């Protein structure tokens, strides 16, 4: 990398943002003839959530939605990453759009630009309509139609209002622990094949949505892939490298969670080279339309980054220290991931990069006193942070930053066990209250990062 | 029932058979365009079966079909129950027909006719066309006119010859093993929904099927079930009763294997009640004309029985005997399941009944006299056909009896390591062996079971 | 408010803290083994090192009465003193133990001797552990030699930590060491040889200078629906509840026997083969007189108004470690116990584990410990106000230390130990405590 | 041809024939309780009954003496003499053994005393079992009680029956009584313990008359693919191989200490807690000299000519619990044990499981049986041809019986036993053996 110098810090036009996705805020599962989607069944099937917890009500958010916006422009954030539910405005996934779906995020995308609130939107944050999942999921040759076609709905209704689009939040996640794993929805465990099939099926889906986000206005395209950091050991040549090469590294025994596999089709237009000699039964065939069509341009590359993994001399996983840094929800903390994550794949793929998750599962609670203390969250958020800002220095172009999450949440297996949110949500009367970390990031968006 | 007394014994037209199924005998899986199947790709799964066994080769039926018609004739078989790979004459599941697979089965069926055989072919027997799997398989609502469209290609090329035809092989198993415990292809664990909109998809499949069947020539069109018959504690009337009631019960707890929650639907065009009251995530509509649709008229009953269960008094399940009689599978031997199965559904459905398997699992070896001694199968053999023919003589109207099988063969997930056949196949050279049940069996068929 | 001599403590074990597990002659316990076991602890991690509070004795004595604790709950490392569990002692092993009594006292700390927290001898455990017939004879000799060494400085005893856990995880479900899953009649008979351990490690802790001993549960007291008086029973009967399938976990089935001198009727009439024989004279070596009841209490559950525990709240506030905060455990617990035994009440153990970490500003920051313990603390004096006689109440932990199976990744100190330097750093929730105790909760 | 002196026998033990489990004063032992915890065994099928051979002793002689059986391999049970494992003798139980040990002479049947079957008094188990450092000597106590009341009479012994099985599937699988998964360290203790427990009952059953004492280890044969020189070497390498990760099922672990004074080499690099001190005193009691090894083999396996095991052929012929059958086994198990150990071989037990009924016709036909036995006994004539020493061949076994974990769904007998009436059966598979054994194998 070419450094850019401390002087000017984070950038003037910085997109200071949290963001949250539909089911895990939204509820209103089964109204105003909203589709099922694959959360809403799964979710209901005994002992695949923590204590079958389900995102029926969730925050209420689609009933709340004044109230959360007023928090928005209250914290005084600039961008607002949310999910959109296709099956919201889609109920059977593709033909018939439903209005009462389009006017929820009309009412919320007027609300946001009303406040000067950019909206930014993920397009698929994993609620596949139930419809679809009934067709064969992404297992269905048709898939990429389905999503272009839900494309076209969501650029026809809101390309006028938004400029920032996310096709796909996370594939590592919800294809690896959505069909290989199967703790998430629709929870399978399927044949190394099919989760290239799988795999193959949303890149391509992902160019086709791109096409269909070019048509018209201007905007900003995105994919969002899940991080994991390596952290090398030292500052020396030899040390980084072997960091860089475990991070971009994959292989048929593991892949689905890793950068490479996702981000190489992306944006170099090549699966990892061992994709080519694989032979399996049923093994999707992979052509050169297809590579080019997975490798539409787009604008800026999504990271989701909470925590990393710290790497010897030569690349192999360094034993966690004892008692390490923690959150709630059992991951380490490790600063050093907000650097070297943004450093590596800027060097990468030298794209513009937007952190679109980092945040923290904190054991938070309401206080005697009424507020909610959450100092934890605020030291993680500051000690990320200044990580980040010393990949800009270093040349990294980052144009923005997204707190996870806006309100506590839904949050998939784990239920509502645990809490990411600046804002604290109480389930028994739905209340709001702004945490401590709220008010920390509201200040560090005013001095624009300058006094971290 | 009205009794016929003792004297007749097995009736003068009975079909003395022998079964197999597609994919446990023919092997040539990836050959003369047949297309994948669930099976070849489920097998191939590391340890979804037995050491890994799969059905690439099985028996090679496919290149010895000549040896096997051979045995057939050798043993006075009367008749042959088989199954048509759907993937080999439909290699896409719909669409473009396979003539190379469709001359196959032309040249079973001729070779079966040629030595007076009456061919009862099975539609499906478990091998789902790969393609269709991709497409959601039995989940897709479109899954009955896939099978519309088999079943037309299958009336249209063996109509002709072919009097005898089963549309499904045992849904207990192929849905609730398939589908709810996940042992077999394509190996999932769905909750109760799925496994409802999946029945009901398999019967409208049914349906659907039968209409095309009945097209041309004219037929005897039967439905097949796993059945575990229940054995009353005497021949006490409330004891029968008690039986009765129990194995024809069903419940949202523990129905895809009984017996009432499929053949209700196709005999008597209802579900067992308790189905009309669930409301569960996502549940299928079912119609009056989807219950038209799935009750077609059909000829006879297919029961599976390889044992049953003694229930006490109050149709509560009594404790196994110590060291009961078993077979190689760990099944037990039950003798008067052959009785009682045929007789409670006789009650039920008066409709005509063939026993469309019934056979043993044994520990079967070449002795050093290089033949294959399997007295134990003979006992079972002896035990169950006595039973049948007291149940014929109580008036239960018997059309045939179908040993499984005519060779040892791929037993699904327990792979090679279970015989069940009248003939021993040495794996390593392909080679034949009639075991002495064989002979046995010749002479039943020949003195029509007279001497029983 | 609280009492003038109220005992405010904090709390450790020595298999938590301690470390050099290896030195002085101390023999092996079976946590130096289990721990050892490949997959038994989160991460493999093990108490060789843990706190290091073996050789760091002074800094940890300093913490303590720059708190200004009054009492220090602490146990005795029972293969330390004795490394074969019997026989030979080790005197190398007393030097410490009276070392760390000395500082106690020279700082005017009373302190709270448990005798048994877990860390049973190995060569015992090769001779069965508790379910040799000489189990009980094993401890009254451990127990004769505490008094031998420790009566004339101590006169706080507690023989035995949360029989539930180190039974029940140790032996029932296999989390906790030795790691096994025994048969019910052998958990009972694990069960009658502690009870009677117990009965004669009183009378030898009788022989000699005056104390009190005491005897503490793990105790997960039921909450009731509201303050109507059904509720209210309903909870208590559930709270005293147990049964063939479920009792290793309960209060009634561990302190029946302590202080009434009987079990539950059900354990008379099981017959399983192997039982063991339980007679009136074992029942009445059992039910020695003693001077209190210590609680854990870490947090209950909410009953309904038939006794049926209600579901967890969605997201319902909790610690690190998973479990739920239920301030009103502090109260319904202590006041159950005290209706039903009429024992002075002790708090042997409260805290919460937290996820804590060195801030930016080189502090430990831990409001949720200070809202935990200013809730519960609140509760516990409530209990008191409305009767209930409560002598002492010991926070868990003065450090962070080893959590068992879940190793160093739960903290539950009031002092934050980093374990790559074994630097302590007070947490807020210590200065919070310390004034606490300064004002003895007359500001809570 | 096979020897003049050949002790063509069939082989039984305690608790998977005799039941009356709780009369007459014998003590529990660890398969009494191990059977009647919910879910250890098949259907919880247990042995309190089982065959009811001990109150059918005569009937059962009389089929011994109807085959033509020269030896008759059983256990004693130790729990039914040593009812405490130690101490007071139960001469009601000595009774029993008597009045088995005359039937047997008065029919000139030579009788082959296995002392320890797996049936560990409970009373010892209590006490830590083979943890427990005294546990060589409660079995030395236990051989002696054995020599003092049978030595007269018998002039077989074997002390321990496959050491692999109770302490492998007892102590690391946990499939076996008492159920236990313990660490590499605790196996090897027991292990050792085991061993030396085998010293001290050669050392006591060698004071008196003179007699002939064996070790039977369960042994997996490695059978070469071909008869090349290199495939052979081969197997023999992988037979007798072992290390820290797998030997508690090998060999070489068992047999490498008694028969050559030494473990294998890997054992002397575990440092991990709570290893036992292996002493030359220790081995040189372990490495009594002794006058036969023992064989319990069923089936083996085959190995490349690297040494690899080859993977099993698809739809090899199997046993009904699963085993397959390899004829080739009872060649080189013999032979390459011979090879290595220079000892007298005995095959201790040899069999098949087979899914036997009453036919139609009344009988119990076993055809599969009887090729097993013909095709095994072919193997090992050919052994003895090739000039392997081998002194006998036991039949597992008499009667179908309770198979351990697999209770009674897996009869290996020769003579049906059907559980409802204990009726017995000679299946053809005893009438097939009766011929062998009168005209001594040749015309196999």
């Amino acid at each position: 990398l070419v450094p850019r110098g401390s002087h000017m810090g984070f950038p003037k036009d910085f997109l200071w943002g949290t963001a949250t996705a539909s089911y895990q805020i939204e509820g209103a599962a089964f109204e105003d003839g909203k589709g099922l989607n694959i959360w809403d069944v799964f979710s209901h099937q005994e002992g695949k959530i923590f204590e079958n917890h389900n995102g029926d009500v969730a925050c209420d958010h689609y009933n709340r939605l004044e109230e959360d916006l007023d928090i928005l422009s209250k914290l005084g954030v600039k961008s607002y990453r949310f999910s959109v539910s296709w099956s919201r405005v889609l109920p059977a996934g593709i033909g018939q759009v439903n209005h009462k779906g389009i006017a929820f995020y009309q009412m919320l995308i007027s609300g946001l630009r009303e406040r000067g609130i950019i909206p930014c939107m993920t397009l698929y944050h994993w609620d596949l309509p139930y419809a679809l999942h009934l067709k064969g999921g992404w297992l269905n040759d048709d898939s990429p139609n389905w999503f272009a076609e839900y494309a076209k709905v969501i650029k026809t209704y809101f390309g006028k209002e938004v400029s920032y689009f996310i096709t796909f939040n996370e594939p590592q996640v919800f294809v690896g622990c959505g069909y290989l794993s199967g703790n998430h929805a629709p929870g399978y465990q399927l044949p190394k094949a099919e989760i290239v099939r799988i795999a193959h099926n949303v890149l391509k889906a992902h160019g086709l949505a791109v096409k269909e986000l070019r048509k018209g206005e201007p905007c900003k395209i995105g994919f969002t892939g899940a991080s994991c950091p390596c952290i090398p050991a030292s500052d020396r040549k030899e040390d980084i490298e072997a960091a860089y090469n475990q991070y971009f590294s994959s292989n048929s025994n593991e892949f689905v969670f890793t950068d490479a596999f996702w981000f190489d089709p992306v944006l170099k237009g090549r699966y990892p080279k061992w994709v080519t000699y694989i032979n399996n039964v049923s093994m999707p065939i992979i052509t050169k339309e297809d590579m080019e069509l997975i490798s539409q341009p787009i604008d800026f590359v999504g990271l989701n980054i909470y925590n990393g993994k710290y790497v010897n001399e030569d690349g192999g996983i360094l034993q966690k220290k004892q008692g390490v840094p923690r959150t709630a929800i059992g991951w380490p903390i490790t600063q050093e991931a907000l650097y070297w994550g943004p450093r590596f794949t800027s060097e990468r793929y030298h794209k513009p990069i937007m952190i679109t998750e980092n945040g923290m599962s904190c054991h938070d609670c309401i206080s005697l006193d009424g507020k909610v203390h959450d100092e934890n969250r605020i030291d993680y958020m500051h000690r990320y942070l200044l990580q980040l800002k010393k990949a800009i220095a270093d040349g990294v172009d980052v144009e923005g930053y997204y707190a996870w999450s806006l309100l506590d949440n839904f949050e998939w297996a784990n239920g509502y066990n645990d809490r990411f949110g600046i804002t604290y949500v109480d389930y028994e009367t739905q209340q709001r209250i702004i945490k401590d970390s709220g008010f920390f990031y509201q200040q560090i968006i005013e001095t624009n990062g300058d006094l971290l």
